[PDB]
């Protein structure tokens, strides 16, 4: 395994799911029965959107969006009145990557905050985000489609599933991406839920650098069969995103 220092860290890229990343997600409309109110707050961007947006920032691509996207929220979503349709005019977008900064500390201009919030909202919509205080998407299968069809990334973009490869061949594909300076979209499920994140480095001893999309919290080196960030888990136990794993590789503009 080649040594590759964190690609996202090298470019200062650290996104999150709350403010100021979520200033253009849908505003929560309803209180879920038995839950405290999030009414009037913007929905989380979604880990799938945050992971994808960080990779998009790494490439500062696209210059221009290719195709709009529209979808309808599930009617069992308790945070919105139904039916609820969402729309992103991605075909009209000219993303200014000067204004979409690598990270946000709060002191940025409203133009800079709106720039990342627009990208976040576009990406979330393109992957049919189930918006809420937390926001969920199917992930990989929608991400690979969105990157090519809506945002114009190269046809090299595709999903790979962990179950389709030996451990060696799986990690070899991740290694190849990193060797070509291409961060990898990655997701998995376990006993602390499902999550999407970015693989962007390797330390030569079969650990990979992970950017979890929580603004930096828990970022570090992990084995791909022990993707277990300590930021999660109440009670003091173990848990990680080690099942139903998939990735989106070949992410590049040209
Ligand atoms: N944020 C948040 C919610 N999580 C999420 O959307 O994860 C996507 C996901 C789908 C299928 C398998 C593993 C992760």
């Amino acid at each position: 395994q080649p040594v590759v220092k964190s690609l996202l860290n090298s470019k200062g890229i650290h996104y999150n799911q709350g403010n100021p990343y979520n200033l253009l997600t849908p505003v929560i409309e309803k209180v879920k029965p038995g839950e405290q109110s999030f009414v009037g707050q913007h929905a989380a961007t979604g880990c799938v959107a945050t992971a994808t947006a960080q990779i998009m920032k790494y490439h500062n691509y696209p210059n221009k969006g290719l195709k709009d996207y529209t979808y309808t929220l599930s009617s069992n979503n308790p945070y919105f009145n139904h039916p609820k349709n969402l729309f992103a005019a991605i075909s009209t977008r000219q993303y200014n990557w000067n204004n979409i900064l690598p990270t946000y500390s709060g002191r940025e201009s409203n133009v800079q905050k709106m720039a990342i919030s627009e990208l976040m909202a576009d990406v979330g919509i393109s992957v049919d985000m189930d918006y809420g205080p937390s926001s969920g998407s199917a992930g990989s299968s929608r991400v690979q489609r969105a990157l090519k069809e809506n945002f114009g990334y190269n046809q090299s973009v595709h999903q790979i599933n962990r179950s389709d490869f030996s451990k060696q061949d799986w990690e070899a594909q991740i290694d190849k991406e990193l060797s070509q300076n291409q961060p990898v979209y990655y997701q998995g499920v376990g006993k602390v839920g499902g999550h999407a994140f970015v693989i962007d480095g390797a330390d030569g001893r079969n650990f990979y650098h992970v950017n979890w999309g929580w603004g930096g919290v828990s970022d570090g080196f992990f084995r791909l069969d022990a993707l277990n960030p300590s930021a999660l888990g109440t009670g003091g136990g173990a848990g990680g995103f080690n099942g139903y794993q998939s990735a989106v590789v070949g992410i590049k503009p040209l």
